[PDB]
Order: structure tokens, then C-alpha cells, then sequence
């Protein structure tokens, strides 16, 4: 019954100076959030599990696939 207006997100050349901004907030969302894992000292191990905790990816994103990074890359744009 409604009827928003559609804008064009995909138009406009995001700018290169973004991308620098973008990646800020990459690496800050990954440095936070593995500083939240190692507060609480979860350490490598064999597998993902609960009744010895490991964490087994206490590591970079450049180590990362193309496919696991970009659900953590577009939370806010």
C-alpha cells in the first residue's frame, strides 16, 4: 500500500578515500573483536568447541578467504 522512494545505492563510485575508511573500520571491528576473544584467553587448538574453548581464528583477515570477510565488511555502509 506504501510505496518508498528506490534511491540508486550502487550509482555513485564509492570514494577512494572511503576505502581507506572502510578498511579502518575493517580492521578496528577485527581488532576489537579479537580482543574481546583474547580477554577472555580463548587460545588456538584443534577444533571449534565449548568444553575446552578453542578459537582457531585468532588471526589476520588478509589470511582469509574473499568469502569470509565481507559479512563482517558491510554491518553499516
Amino acid at each position: 500500500n506504501f510505496d518508498p522512494r528506490p534511491v540508486e545505492t550502487l550509482n555513485v563510485i564509492i570514494p577512494e578515500k572511503l576505502d581507506s575508511f572502510i578498511n579502518k573500520f575493517a580492521e578496528y571491528t577485527h581488532e576489537k573483536w579479537a580482543f574481546d576473544k583474547i580477554q577472555n584467553n580463548w587460545s588456538y587448538g584443534e577444533n571449534v568447541d565449548e568444553e575446552l574453548k578453542t578459537h582457531p581464528m585468532l588471526r589476520p583477515y588478509k589470511t582469509f578467504s574473499e568469502k569470509d570477510k565481507e559479512i563482517y565488511r558491510w554491518p553499516i555502509k
